[PDB]
């Protein structure tokens, strides 16, 4: 990653064992379950494209996934490249060219460019384009994997309302809600929460139901 | 989190793979018991909210409480506006603008953002206001969650004292004393602990019922 | 903790997470056994009062003994007020307002006063006035949650010396010498005991019985 | 490897225990596996030639593949020497001899040598040279030891088709696309997506065919 | 321990969970087999007199051991104060007390004054002094619980000389060579061995009994 | 051992337990197998000989190969000492002590000599010198207990090629190469091989006989 160092100025860290075998082992246990996204975008803090590509690359494995997610980048690749055209012309001694998708994505830039947008005045933060693409085409793929619809969680009729509540914001928390939460829990629940009226907390909701 | 160097200026560093998989696992092993929020606050030291997000992201299943604890921030967030509505104005060179509830609580801030008011002179601590929103809520679950009420802290007729006193503190904790540590005490130790009188410490009331 | 840096000044670092997840473990597996407490002073070291408070709250279970550390801890503080009774008035800019009990113990008093206290010329250590309250109050419930008496330590008539020393040491360590140890050992090893005289050292006891 | 301090100057540091740990522990685990590579570049990162063979050389088993390692080394050292003669002459005080293709191999040149070249102004990164060739060879034993062909990736009568692309782009990265995932398919799924028309993403793809 | 730090000074540092754990755990694994003295020599690399007795008080058990280890620190102790009666005086302000045995030992010495002999300008090394203490105390223990005498270790008939020459020298290691190394060989190798005549390296002997 | 910090000098630092745990497990999981070597060589990096000596002692078991070791290191400090004859005479103020045999081995020199000699101008490296007749003895070591030869590593008739390419490269290794690797394989393969010619590659050979 590119981090400041004890004195102040922006340089370049090699991403360490701890960080590359944290987003390995998580995608292990996880696959593709929502947490595993912030988890993604804090090991990756301060990344380089380079990094970026190091992490989504180290994964095996969930290779329709990976495609998806190569996909979604180009995509991204290419719209930035309708916004940003590029100028023609020598690169001036204390600059740095404007960069293309591709060298957003790691794929056509170097390292010590990447450290040079990153470390510019002003910088030209590569990396968190770059991994706002990855995170956009993360999610989709989030969602394409989610199993259950919203509408399938219902409580039980001896299911704890806690229990209901936890499937339930589970699945719309993959999926990407009071109305339906209430519609979508048991009778005897369900009369509870209709005399508690509209406007009623989670907590007040969760309180009136044990 | 935003941390001095080793030279005494206050600077941004990444959360760490260790204080994310340490929150993490916690929250697997303990789930809301007591102890976890010290931990979270131990694990969130000189956090920026998107550090504080990032920890509550993190967290894979118990969506019921996380939800809940959305609606404990949001509330606060709320209030914090009616004490602090921002003047509207041109920010000068050397300043930071004002923070609305949502700006502490990282969804409407950037890190740049948080940096600033955390680094500012005085500095505005938008993480350990938010962290207070977080402790705040997170104290709620565990008294909801929390299973025994005190009333059902009995101790057995068999059961040593001290086994006993641990439950009974145990429960308390997590409802959030001396006289009804008497009271609920077995026959035999509580004709012990009247035959002590008024003032007993915990630890003369547990060495005289040994 | 409070540290120096490697720049020669005493500044503020978070508590790691190897340190909290390291106090937790050997709480989990050793309880109160006597060596606890110098584990507990060294992954304490250069601890502010926070950091104290957090480590004891960040155990769970042990509820009894941990309320029976607050009244140790609560009768130290009103020691220390009794003999520091702090004088009204106006702290002046290069200064720290003097410390009640409830400030070195974490209770009353923030970060950046402990800070303030700790890094003062001359220092004020509340942490290590607090520690010295924490690990009283640990020994006093090392003794007392002590199973077995120093004089219910026998060899047996057919126990290794070696073994039974062990025993015997353990138990006074958590009990809080010479002679005891050979009126309690087995009539073989008693006797020889005796024919080597007073003075003889635990080697040149421990050689003589085998 | 050589790394950048935090006072902004190229220095040499030990290659640490984790890093010589994990680069073992993947190949153990995962072998010749294509994101083993991408592994072995990250924890590279900022390698002397000197830490490259360390790694290569504690790798024990897989000899077949570490000697065809050596041989392709060696093919791209004899290449180098062929593009880069050195003229022979004495070395003046502020510089470096050129290297030959056994000096950026790291099996003719000293540690010293090699912190010069990578330190150098310009720098000869010898060890970014050196890896280049390693990737190439560790390329090439990943092919080889691929053992399905993309031709024999064809999609179960029942088999989910993410599955099945899964294993069609873990087989395609080791072997080293759209019309053939489209014609391996099976006679169903093959149907929708001969319906869909030219131009669809895989997500599309994916989507019809659930 | 004291450790100098990136700038060149002799500083205090707090002792490491790694380093308190990895002490700990070595006594529970291996006991007082005598490889554990140069862990422990090398684990407490810099450590102060107060670091030295952290470490021998987080073990628990082996409290035989660690007793007659306390009575050998004595012996040195006093044997210390034989050598070197303190002078009594004012100390002059840029100067250190002379330290007795007890302030070595770290049971009378703050540990601001163990920091101030050890950081001294000439140093007076109070940690290496009381570690050799400590040490020579070890080995002592060593030798009393090794279990077989050399007298006792004799090759089998059909054992490998190879697995002999280990217990040889474990043995030996422990209680504190060639010629009976030779004579406890069994008959048929003892044969080789007279043959290969006096002055044979221990690699020629082991490779005529293969 | 001997690192520069982070402001460009070198400096002694403690050996680390992350370190000296690496070297203890390798050698108990892998004993003298040839890829040990070059994971002491890394592990030991910068290394005093004192470190070296560390590392060693604290190697338990295995003391055959142990105590051949000390004999091949004292053979090359008697040659250091005959290529290296001190001369008697005052050492001057700026200047360290020429190093004998058993210096360079650690065992008559103290760390602030070995300290003196490794950042000397120019340096005397004793660390890289004893770590020569270390890797030196350990190599010898891994050949005696080498239990395979060359000559008996043939290809099973029904044996992969690639399997058997592995066990000889491994044994060759061990025992310190391309018409061998022809005459041991089998039959059909071996067939194959002389239709091949000479001056194929290991690659070419092994895509053959697949
Ligand atoms: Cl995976
Ligand atoms: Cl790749
Ligand atoms: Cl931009
Ligand atoms: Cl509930
Ligand atoms: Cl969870
Ligand atoms: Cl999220
Ligand atoms: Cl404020
Ligand atoms: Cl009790
Ligand atoms: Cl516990
Ligand atoms: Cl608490
Ligand atoms: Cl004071
Ligand atoms: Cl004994
Ligand atoms: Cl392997
Ligand atoms: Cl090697
Ligand atoms: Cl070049
Ligand atoms: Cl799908
Ligand atoms: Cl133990
Ligand atoms: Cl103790
Ligand atoms: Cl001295
Ligand atoms: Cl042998
Ligand atoms: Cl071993
Ligand atoms: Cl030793
Ligand atoms: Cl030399
Ligand atoms: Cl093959």
């Amino acid at each position: 990653p590119i981090v400041q160092n004890l004195q102040g100025q922006m340089v370049h860290q090699c991403i360490s064992p701890r960080t590359l075998n944290a987003w390995v082992k998580v995608v292990e246990e996880k696959a593709f379950s929502p947490e595993v996204i912030p988890m993604f975008s804090a090991l990756s803090c301060g990344a380089t494209p380079q990094d970026l590509n190091t992490m989504l690359n180290t994964v095996g494995g969930h290779q329709a996934a990976m495609h998806m997610l190569k996909e979604t980048i180009n995509e991204e690749a290419a719209e930035w490249d309708r916004l940003h055209p590029v100028h023609a012309g020598p690169i001036a001694p204390g600059q740095m060219r404007e960069p293309r998708g591709s060298d957003i994505a790691g794929t056509t830039s170097t390292l010590q460019e990447q450290i040079g947008w990153m470390t510019h005045n002003p910088p030209i933060p590569v990396g968190e384009i770059y991994k706002r693409w990855i995170i956009l085409g993360l999610n989709k793929i989030v969602r394409m994997y989610s199993p259950t619809s919203i509408l399938d969680i219902r409580q039980g009729p001896k299911e704890p309302f806690r229990d209901y509540v936890d499937r339930f914001y589970k699945t719309l928390r993959a999926e990407q809600t009071e109305t339906l939460l209430v519609q979508n829990a048991n009778p005897d629940c369900k009369t509870i929460l209709k005399a508690l009226g509209p406007g009623a907390t989670l907590e007040e909701m969760m309180t009136a139901c044990q």
